[PDB]
């Protein structure tokens, strides 16, 4: 018995894995669904810095699930979770601007950038581990 996948990471009780590919967030959405997960819904700071830390270290930038395309200005999570004011600090500076109409949320740098949806970027899928 492992808690995850072959070649997904262990963190605090769930299994995390970063993509090779690049997708737009819709279709990123979906390649989660297909390996029973979802495009990863962010519950915790630690969490977030452990998230962000990899997606810095890498350089690439990283869809999470986390949207404003049902109400421009309010941010929720794919589960339906709304966005806390306890993670409005995790935007960079001057974020989210909309610039050309951005709608999802993306790892870029030390935190968060609204971008746009058809953008191909790498995605970050989530699902809970194995007991063992
Ligand atoms: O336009 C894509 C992103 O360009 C920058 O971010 C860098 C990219 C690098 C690739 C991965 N995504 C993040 C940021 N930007 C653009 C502008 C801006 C403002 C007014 C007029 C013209 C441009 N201000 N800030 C983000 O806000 C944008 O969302
Ligand atoms: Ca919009
Ligand atoms: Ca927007
Ligand atoms: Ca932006």
């Amino acid at each position: 018995c492992h808690p995850c996948p072959w070649e997904w990471t262990f963190f605090q009780g769930n299994c995390y894995f970063m993509s090779n590919s690049q997708r737009n967030w819709h279709d990123s959405i979906t390649a989660c669904k297909e390996v029973g997960a979802q495009l990863v819904v962010i519950k915790s700071a630690e969490e977030q810095n452990f998230l962000q830390l990899q997606s810095s270290r890498s350089n690439r930038f990283t869809w999470m699930g986390l949207s404003d395309l049902n109400q421009e200005g309010t941010w929720q999570w794919v589960d339906g979770s709304p966005l806390l004011p306890s993670f409005k600090q995790y935007w960079n500076r001057g974020e989210p601007n909309n610039v050309g109409e951005e709608d999802c949320a993306e790892f870029s740098g030390n935190g968060w950038n609204d971008d746009k949806c058809n953008l191909a970027k790498f995605w970050i899928c989530k699902k809970s581990a194995a007991s063992c």
